[PDB]
């Protein structure tokens, strides 16, 4: 980025008397790429945006602008505070306006308010506005006030001579400004940015470049593949990604083409590209792909695959046709036809994914930005409780919050507008019974992230940590000094001992600091893929590692798949696949491959081959300051109080797991919740928070044994580890 | 629940032409005497009839028509509303076709057998569709509103005639019209059914309650369960209570 945000602004007092002008100077408007006729967006405090045209002044200041009182008072600021101003260069006219004056302004005059005040207000003014604005008409030897109430281009747009002005009886009154309807942008596409800044910049280069592309010779995004789970933001990001840049949107969905019947599938096909074809400035969008273009057997008909050849053979055509751009939308890229998938047109694919936590929290943020809730929920543990859900769902999810907020509430007045949107509150029991109440469908698919465990969990093995960083880290910090030597980097690793989750927090510290992605192989989806009898699942899921460059894959135990044949034998139908994938696995993108065993006695030998998996790393049993980084992992994200004896479990306790001495605070803990309720019983009966377990409860919780590791496993380990002693 | 939702008498009398007039009632809220009185029943149904007709009633309740008792309603024993809405315009000779009691004795002149002498100038402004139950002698002959000569709810002039083709059809299209609308008629496995009662009544009776939500959740429900369970009848139950089209494919 650049110093101190320099869209930020401090507000000044203006020369001019305008109400729709704001004044900058010369070269902050150089930089900031803005002319003398050009219309911008300003935002500033209280989520209240400002539509605005620049002119250029010469007493305006270097870091200031110059606005009289009607801005300051529409953004709510005062005089001393920071605003920011943002360029707006697709602004659109309007068709119809719905103005209302303030009741205290239009008292002790009556007539129509058009003829007097808002023609000439508007007589060939082009000023800028958005929905909220509250402009000062001046005429009849008075100061009235107007509000816009609702335009056609819902949020900004510029007083055409063309545009309808309606200034019909009984108005609304000053209120709180609720948000109930607009359209999407770059602010409503939620947590996508890893591939939203690539898909921005490849349509962000055909926005007026034609001679660039012509410096190319080809241009790149000739079709653009994007896929994930249905209804990822999908047509928004479509929607979204033309508004802003300025073209010609004209989506088309594949129901709609086998809509028509046969004869007329080429029909409001083709002619959607000649429309295309003499609009230069436009995109191309299609949904539902599969409905158009499924795999080669699964095209058990004639005239799809008529509609497939159509689309064939104008997509192979188009080859500097008005240089537009193609985007289309599936569930997988498999799911398409492959002979579509080829190279020259429909190339540059991308994946879109599930969002994160933190994705999920400003998808909410959106979504909950237009209704007012009750201001006392965080929205912080809503969208983190959530997991598996599509940005939909978390719609859904909102809507039917809303839904158990009304249905709440008793029946009020029946139809003003100003009693059921003040009364709407929605507290942490509504979401937490809208959280029961939501069908997710991200569930059951690899999910991608970037954990958070900040390498503090772990205890001990520091020249490990040291070299899984050399491993890993340091390719991604300085690939010079690899370069430099022409080292190829152990790329492959392994884990056995005990079964321990501590290599899956390992993992997760790894793609955490790395801030790189994260897969989960899981063992049963493992042994889901082997009784299945679809070895094939493992090339979309090392596409998927493709695609999320630089990612952890951390598979589970593979010796479990050796475990159910054991007659005998060294490979399955899914060993076999991944040491293609470990070959066909290039030393670039940073991309590591990381196993966890437990037995390596019964694993593949080829494994044990140099190249497929480089080097074994034993994971010993945890030591006393792993046991207390344990409890500490206990006293992560739990409301704990003082006199806690944490050196007291590691003293005796060295013969447990890990996983001991964990279930030992859940047991401690559902002891807690016990006594607490029987508390409650006994208050209940008799008609303090005590937030801290008590340590006898703790030293009941370690009573009992449940010693899960065996000694002569132990010392198999420690041959194991003589025999790698060298 | 409501001031104008109050407790029903019972049925003195069969006739759609006489309302006794509840004398508090008529202190407590302005409804004109003369031609048209609106009343609603249950579920969207409107109806109208005239008032201060026989002053029989006490406080707080008014005695109303038999069709608007078992009709209207799921039962006896409940609300009835009131709604003042008079000088309306004047219609000619409705309800001319009779459906179920025809084919036994004699057809006559078919208005000026049963209705002729037994109306007190209430001239029968019902919905154009309803039936009303009057005879000489068995007073159980129904019949159904087919001519549609005034578009809004409107008296007929007496002593007026129409053509008299209409010929009958069959008794138990009362019955089907309805099809036994009633969540007491639906059998119910009650809680899937209150949430489907939920998620249909909300989008009931408040459309302007979807502009301060903004999103819809209703725009298709799926009916899993295996056949036999009345899933053609739930949504033929969840209809008509609203009061809607319901137009089956
Ligand atoms: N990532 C997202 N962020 C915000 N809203 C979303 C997102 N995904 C879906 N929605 C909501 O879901 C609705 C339909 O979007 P979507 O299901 O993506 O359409 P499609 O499946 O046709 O791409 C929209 O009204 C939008 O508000
Ligand atoms: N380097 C390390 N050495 C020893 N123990 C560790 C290390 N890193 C993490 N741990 C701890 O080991 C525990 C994992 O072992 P355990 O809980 O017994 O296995 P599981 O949960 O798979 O049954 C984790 O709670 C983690 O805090
Ligand atoms: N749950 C129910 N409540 C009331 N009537 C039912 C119910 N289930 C079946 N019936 C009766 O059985 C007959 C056939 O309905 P049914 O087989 O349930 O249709 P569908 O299976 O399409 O819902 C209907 O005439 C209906 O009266």
């Amino acid at each position: 980025k650049q110093k101190n945000r320099p869209n930020r602004l401090i507000v000044d007092e203006a020369i001019n008397e305008d109400n729709s002008v704001v004044s900058l100077s010369q070269p902050k408007m150089d930089e900031l790429q803005l002319f003398r006729g050009d219309t911008v967006l300003l935002k500033g405090k209280k989520r209240r945006e400002a539509v605005c045209i620049v002119l250029s002044d010469d007493t305006c200041s270097d870091e200031k602008i110059r606005m009289n009182r009607v801005v300051r008072n529409n953004l709510r600021v005062r005089l001393g505070d920071v605003i920011s101003i943002q360029p707006c260069p697709d602004v659109k006219y309007g068709k119809r306006i719905h103005v209302l004056p303030i009741d205290d302004t239009v008292e002790g005059i009556t007539g129509n308010l058009f003829e007097v005040y808002l023609k000439p207000y508007f007589l060939e003014a082009y000023r800028p506005i958005r929905k909220g604005d509250i402009f000062l008409v001046h005429g009849g030897m008075r100061a009235v006030e107007f509000k816009v109430v609702e335009t056609d281009p819902s949020p900004y747009c510029i007083v055409a001579p063309d545009t309808v002005i309606h200034c019909e009886g009984e108005p609304i009154k000053r209120e709180d400004e609720e948000e109930s309807l607009n359209e999407v942008g770059y602010d409503d596409i939620g947590g996508c940015r890893k591939q939203l800044a690539q898909i921005k910049e490849m349509v962000e280069l055909p926005l007026r470049h034609p001679a660039l592309f012509k410096a190319i010779g080809v241009k790149p995004p000739r079709g653009i593949l994007l896929y994930g789970p249905p209804g990822t933001g999908k047509t928004l990001i479509a929607r979204a990604v033309a508004n802003e840049t300025g073209a010609f949107f004209f989506l088309i969905n594949g129901p709609e083409i086998m809509s028509k019947l046969a004869g007329e599938s080429e029909s409001n096909l083709r002619k959607a590209f000649e429309e295309a074809e003499k609009n230069a400035p436009a995109i191309i969008f299609i949904d539902e792909l599969d409905a158009i273009a499924p795999k080669r057997e699964k095209t058990h008909g004639e005239v799809e695959r008529r509609i497939v050849s159509q689309l064939l053979t104008l997509m192979d055509g188009l080859k500097q046709r008005a240089h537009v751009i193609v985007m289309a939308a599936t569930n997988r890229p498999n799911s398409i036809d492959p002979a579509l998938r080829r190279f020259g047109r429909f190339d540059r694919e991308v994946d879109i994914g599930i969002p994160d936590a933190t994705g999920r929290l400003e998808i909410l943020q959106i979504h909950t930005k237009n209704m007012k809730l009750a201001d006392d929920v965080d929205l912080e543990q809503v969208a983190n409780e959530t997991h598996g859900h599509v940005g939909a769902d978390l719609a859904a999810l909102c809507s039917e919050a809303a839904l158990q907020a009304i249905r709440k509430k008793m029946d009020l007045i029946d139809l003003i507008d100003a009693e059921v949107m003040n009364s709407l509150a929605v507290t942490m029991d509504d979401f937490r019974w809208a959280l029961s109440q939501s069908n997710p469908s991200a569930l059951r698919e690899t999910v991608v992230e970037v954990p958070q465990v900040t390498w503090e969990d772990i205890g001990g093995l520091e020249d490990v940590k040291r070299e899984l960083q050399e491993l890993v880290q340091y390719p991604v910090e300085h690939p010079d000094k690899f370069l430099k030597f022409g080292m190829t980097p152990s790329k492959g690793v392994l884990f056995y001992g005990p079964p321990g989750c501590g290599k899956t927090l390992l993992a997760k510290a790894i793609a955490n600091e790395c801030q790189a992605n994260f897969i989960s192989i899981k063992g049963p989806e493992l042994l889901t893929m082997w009784f299945g009898e679809s070895e094939a699942n493992v090339r979309e899921i090392f596409d998927k590692a493709r695609q999320a460059a630089p990612c952890v894959l951390f598979f589970d135990e593979l010796d479990s798949i050796a475990k159910a044949r054991g007659g005998g034998g060294a490979a399955d139908r899914v060993i076999n696949q991944i040491l293609t994938e470990m070959d066909g696995m290039s030393t670039k993108k940073n991309v590591f491959i990381i196993g966890a065993t437990n037995r390596p006695d019964i694993i593949d030998p080829a494994i044990l081959r140099p190249g497929r998996l480089d080097q074994l790393i034993y994971i010993p049993l945890p030591d006393e300051k792993s046991r207390v980084a344990i409890l500490k992992a206990n006293l992560r994200k739990s409301p704990v109080a003082k006199d806690v004896d944490l050196e007291f479990l590691a003293k005796m306790t060295n013969g447990f797991s890990g996983a001991d001495l964990t279930e030992i605070c859940q047991r401690a803990c559902k002891l807690a919740i016990r006594e607490s309720i029987e508390s409650e019983i006994r208050r209940e009966r008799e008609r303090d928070p005590v937030p801290e377990i008590r340590r006898d409860h703790f030293e009941e919780a370690m009573r009992f044994a449940r010693r899960s590791v065996s000694d002569n496993d132990i010392r198999k380990y420690e041959m194991f580890a003589q025999t790698l002693q060298q």
